[PDB]
């Protein structure tokens, strides 16, 4: 029933699997010109969730819709199993010639790991019968065409060390757990009478973190379930089915916020819904200004750089790392990104700091471009032990001075305030140093647009009072706003139940008059 | 016999086990449309002695006399195997079919781990076959409908992973302790068929105390206190070979039996662990109830969520009093076992230090992540005065920059107390809490009605009981001079009070020691 079509996000897997698994089997005779030797053992491996038995089928469906020039049989390594002598082992060596005899042909074998054990000194004789002769049967019975043995398991040990020997079984497929899931929320729901809106499905996506393709399709059957519970109370605790319309149980904003909230679900976040209206314009000013001085996010016409260093500066409390930096690193996607902050490189023993430092820059390196994150430099460098600096430092100056590598670091005490070491590593009169600057006017303005005023009339003079909450708000920091914001809203709750007004609109009144922050 | 009306406490586990159960064959057409295909295998785990026997013994007795006809079959643990080689796998086939045969019916399975072990390569091959020939028949349940399948087990984790999965066992139901509202309704309903029955407010003023029981703890109990009364009222029948005559009709419960009763029994869930928090002694709670309700009150106000939905704001708080205001001592257990069905856990020295082989900063990770996975949760730190200067530079900044990762609105409250006052804490830690937050407590003396309470049971109710105005004047000038002293101090009078009494135990006649007592009051002298 999936040709590929219910698959999302996979865009790199599939040219990759159909290029070197597929297409040597579709096309055996144009490897014949160059002798590319093309493995014989191919495997399907990664975390649970990645949906591996379902790629074998759709290939299944491709091989077999057409003239039949290429097989596919499906195969368990989990229920071929037999408690008999040498009956099991008889399965490998005809479905490695029915296959044959109908080649060419691809054969999953899903949970290897109940078929072919680890065999030793307790396993039965039985198994391990099986397990020589059926190495036996697979190295033997291979070599020159067509068969390409697939399988799949959750574990990597879980297999017969003498399985995986030169000759024999060698390809792994990583199959991993954000982008495939605007192609998973177009297709899963292919055939829906209440189709939600491609913005109710990108939240969706948005706040299903954590969650890898089943759970996916499952908190949608839990909220269709739900929807039949909410619009439909009285299912509890009535008699036959009388009088029910099955057409309102339309899924609508509310349905799947409540659906969501019924169960458990980087140094990268975007803003929240409350915050993305004030910090919007920062970060993409930012952004601007890094892709000025970053241009990667003999000949010419290809990017290059000189040592990409940057600074972010600001005075506490201006939300420079708590709020900015995660945000940017979120907006700057597809690059690898790798931190280096106390809880990480105390946070874990049987290992000297030392150890772990040239592991991060290592394979950063082999990844480029990459991202180094180091907050707080100004409370770091004041932490580490005298070796680590030192370390630090060279292993930073032995990168290539080409190479696309960024290093972002945040910083509260302004830059002439620093170490002087840190102060002879960035180049201010380049543009390697970012000041942030308080919101202006209209931020602030619509950052109140909500509470004052769409939900408090939900079943003047207020606008006065509106100005008056700006007229002295120009030189409040983050966190004074953010906590006004609370406070304020904390009364809208506290008179829920009182559809009298001009007694409520007092108390805010008198409150926003009363808070002193000074 | 019993039909789900002694299970009382859960109220939710049985309106979707009758859905299960009886549903689905009296209506066949709300799953037709949807395709709802209802699961046929459920798990019952938990803590022992909660239920999840209770609950199948019910099912059994409502499906055997309920509406016709409902089959009941049940194994004991570990039944299948047998002596030949072939029989231990062939009898459960054999009982399973003939199960099948009698549709409908119900199987049960108690002690699932002593038939289906974890599977691995370090243990016999017979377990691994008949597992195996187990999962075999179980999967291919779709066919043969109508046919459903339960468990028991204690530990989750002696199950293999291979069985509880969609198609075998996909639901399993968690039968965790008793609260306070389901302890009332558990002690109703085992102390239902008594003739003079009890009264309520009895019956929660008792329910109060009993915090980690569980059902066979609260059971109990209620057959200790019919014993004690039995040794009570006749005492000449232990040291005797023949029996004797009993009226019957003189025996009668009294809450000193349930209170002696409670005072030998031991919480089934605390004999090999101490939690951290406690609850005022009755000698203390008329002088700091009041300033718990306060505290409450006022965390309430700054963290609403113990109260569509209240917002909060990383709420903190820390209770500062001088150093004999009892804050650390008495208010905070008070305080964190007020706020129960909250998941705390505490940070003090014995907690970093108290462990060996693990550096702090690891055990602060673990307490983190932890404290953040079941949200909302409480994070203890006492005595922050002390717990501040004795760690090293390294451990500080973890700490701090490990809780500013935290979302801002979930509910996570900090909970600390010092001795000394706000201003000369450390400034670098003074930064966490903000007066403007309402953060800042300040617990003061007791007022003179307070003492009055507190010394008002030991005189003038105590020393009139055989083996007055005098006494009102002593009541008066000890509470006139006592105006200026600490808790500690106050109990140490109320202790040597309470020991002269006691000294005097067989005079029958006062006036003697009064003047003693009196002696002694004005003997006291501790200027703080
Ligand atoms: N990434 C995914 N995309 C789509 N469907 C998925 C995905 N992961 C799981 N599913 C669905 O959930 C089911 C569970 O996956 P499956 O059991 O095959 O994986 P597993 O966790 O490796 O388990 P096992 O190997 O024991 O079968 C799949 O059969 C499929 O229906
Ligand atoms: N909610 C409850 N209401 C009343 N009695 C209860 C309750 N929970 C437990 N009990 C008491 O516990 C007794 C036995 O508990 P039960 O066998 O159900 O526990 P279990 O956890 O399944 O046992 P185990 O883990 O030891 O096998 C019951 O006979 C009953 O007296």
């Amino acid at each position: 029933s999936v040709r590929f079509d219910s698959v999302g996000g996979l865009s790199n897997h599939i040219a990759a699997l159909k290029e070197m698994v597929v297409f040597p089997l579709l096309y055996p005779e144009v490897f014949e010109k160059f002798k590319i030797q093309p493995p014989r053992g191919c495997l399907f491996y990664g975390p649970p969730g990645t949906g591996k038995t379902l790629v074998a089928r759709a290939l299944a469906n491709e091989c077999s819709q057409g003239d039949k020039r290429v097989a596919f049989f499906m195969r368990k390594g989990a229920d071929c199993l037999s408690k008999w002598v040498g009956e099991s082992e008889r399965q490998l060596r005809l479905l490695f010639d029915q296959a044959y005899q109908m080649r060419p042909s691809i054969i999953f074998f899903d949970q290897i790991d109940g078929l072919a054990p680890v065999r030793s000194s307790r396993q039965d004789q039985i198994h391990s019968s099986i397990v020589s002769t059926l190495l036996a049967l697979m190295d033997g019975l291979d070599s020159r065409g067509e068969i390409v043995v697939i399988g799949a398991t959750n574990r990597l040990d879980s297999i017969d060390p003498a399985l995986r020997r030169p000759g024999r079984f060698d390809r792994e497929f990583l199959f991993s757990l954000k982008e495939a899931r605007k192609e998973i929320l177009k297709i899963h729901t292919r055939d829906w009478n209440p189709k939600p809106l491609d913005t109710f499905l990108e939240e969706l996506a948005e706040n299903c973190v954590g969650y890898c393709g089943a759970d996916i399709k499952s908190i949608c059957a839990e909220a269709a379930l739900c929807a039949l519970r909410r619009r439909y109370p009285q299912i509890y605790t009535t008699s036959e089915k009388l009088q029910l319309d099955l057409s309102s149980i339309n899924i609508s904003a509310k349905d799947f916020e409540v659906a969501m909230q019924k169960m458990i679900p980087s140094p990268g976040q975007a803003l929240s819904t409350v915050v993305k209206p004030l910090l919007q314009n920062t970060v993409d000013k930012i952004l601007e200004a890094l892709q000025r001085v970053f241009p990667h996010a003999n000949a010419c016409y290809q990017p290059m750089s000189f040592r990409p260093r940057i600074l972010i500066v600001g005075e506490p409390g201006f939300g420079q790392g708590s709020h900015l930096a995660p945000a940017v690193i979120h907006a700057l996607e597809k690059f690898t990104v790798y931190t280096l902050d106390i809880p990480v490189l105390f946070g874990v023993s049987t290992t000297s700091p030392e150890e772990t430092c040239a592991q991060v820059i290592r394979e950063a390196k082999r990844t480029a471009p990459s991202i180094v994150y180091v907050p707080h430099i100004h409370v770091w460098w004041e932490i580490v032990g005298p070796t680590l600096k030192a370390t630090f430092t060279t292993l930073l100056q032995n990168i290539p001075s080409f190479a696309p590598v960024l290093l972002l670091a945040t910083s509260d005490k302004p830059h002439s305030a620093l170490p002087e070491e840190v102060q002879e590593l960035f180049i201010r009169d380049y543009g390697e140093i970012f000041n942030v600057q308080l919101p202006d006017k209209e931020e602030r303005t619509k950052f109140f647009e909500d509470l004052i005023l769409k939900q408090a009339a939900k079943p003047e003079r207020l606008k006065n009072l509106l100005k008056t909450v700006v007229k002295k708000s120009q030189n409040y920091n983050i966190f004074q706003l953010e906590n006004l914001y609370a406070v304020i809203s904390q009364c809208i709750y506290r008179h829920r139940k009182d559809h009298d007004k001009t007694s409520l609109i007092q108390k805010m009144e008198q409150e926003v008059e009363n808070f002193s922050c000074s």
